[PDB]
Order: C-alpha cells, then sequence, then structure tokens
C-alpha cells in the first residue's frame, strides 16, 4: 500500500563502483519487497536503468526530483529514514503513504541523508525524519538500503519490534 522510495539523489557524484553497489542494493530491495507485498526510484537517470540488472517494468522509476513524484501522486508528508534524526521510527509513522531511503553508499560516513529532507521541505513536503536504533543506538543497525527496507517490512508486516527486526536483519 505505501510507497518505498529510493532517492537516487547524489548519483552522478558517485564512482562507477559505488553506482554498481547502489544499483545492486536497489535490486535486492526489489526482490525483498517481492517477498512481502511499490518500490519507487526517484532521480532515476538512464545510467541507473542501464546498471539496474533487474526488471525495470516491475518497479517505478522517475527521472526527476523526488518532490515532483510525491506531488504527482498527492503525497504531502513522508517518512525519511535518517540515522541522524533525533526521533525513532515507530508505529505512529506507519500511516504515512511514503517512506524514503537515500540512495547513498559510504566509502567515512558524512551527514548526507538530512539534506534530502531539507530539499523536500524546501519543495513544500512535510518530512518526518525517523531513525532506526538497536537498544537506543544506531550502532549495530545495518545501513544497506535493502537491510533498512527489511527492518521496516519486518516491523510493518510481521509485527516485529524494532530490536527484533534489526537483529534479524543484522
Ligand atoms: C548506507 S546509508 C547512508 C549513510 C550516510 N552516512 C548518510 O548519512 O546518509 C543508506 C540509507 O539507509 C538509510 N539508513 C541507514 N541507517 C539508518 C538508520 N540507522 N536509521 C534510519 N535510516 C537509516 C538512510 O536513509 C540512508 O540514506
Amino acid at each position: 500500500w505505501p510507497y518505498f522510495i529510493i532517492d537516487l539523489y547524489h548519483w552522478d557524484k558517485h564512482t562507477q563502483k559505488e553506482k554498481g553497489k547502489i544499483a545492486l542494493q536497489v535490486n535486492q530491495s526489489y526482490g525483498l519487497l517481492r517477498d512481502y507485498f511499490e518500490l519507487a526510484v526517484t532521480w532515476a537517470n538512464e545510467e541507473f536503468r542501464e546498471m539496474f540488472h533487474g526488471p525495470l517494468d516491475r518497479i517505478t522509476t522517475y527521472g526527476g526530483p523526488t518532490s515532483e513524484f510525491l506531488k504527482e501522486n498527492g503525497i504531502n508528508e513522508v517518512v525519511l529514514l535518517d540515522p541522524w534524526a533525533e526521533e525513532v521510527l515507530s508505529e505512529k509513522d506507519f500511516d504515512v503513504k511514503a517512506f524514503i531511503i537515500g540512495g547513498i553508499v559510504d566509502t567515512n560516513k558524512k551527514k548526507t541523508t538530512p539534506k534530502i529532507g531539507e530539499e523536500l521541505e524546501s519543495a513544500g513536503i512535510k518530512v518526518r525524519r525517523r531513525k532506526i536504533v538497536l537498544r537506543g543506538d544506531v550502532v549495530g543497525v545495518p545501513d544497506r538500503i535493502n537491510r533498512i527496507l527489511g527492518i521496516i517490512l519486518k516491523m510493518m508486516v510481521e509485527g516485529k519490534s524494532m530490536d527484533e527486526a534489526v537483529y534479524e536483519m543484522q
């Protein structure tokens, strides 16, 4: 029912190896979502479509800004999965019609995801910045795009607690 959007913002600033890792994690995110239930990829340029080794016809790919995609589908509020957020994701956020995971890979960390939120709010989108924690700490939480999606799906579909979902995906 809800959209799981992978924001490919930052794409052209990545190396070819990092692009391949992002595309792989998107492919794994699709197969994982295929084992549950609606996967959307914004800023989805032609190079990503060429690197994506999965069924492009089975996912939603939008080449332009995430905000435009959200507005075209009547979504004014989203949940942005952000490890730097101060508030933890909870069941009070599962009524939102779109969850956004940043198409980001590290090579050592940097504060990259909240810039997506600032961009969305600058375009008029209400953004709930939500972090996933294990025992109140982001340490131990896998940050791969597919792993974050798996944690969310285990909480939303299987009713697992966050600690259970994180540890199972850890
Ligand atoms: C490899 S992480 C990127 C980490 C990068 N240092 C940053 O600050 O965005 C890829 C995506 O997974 C999501 N993510 C990773 N860890 C998270 C966490 N602990 N809580 C919520 N979202 C997380 C973020 O949305 C991020 O865009």
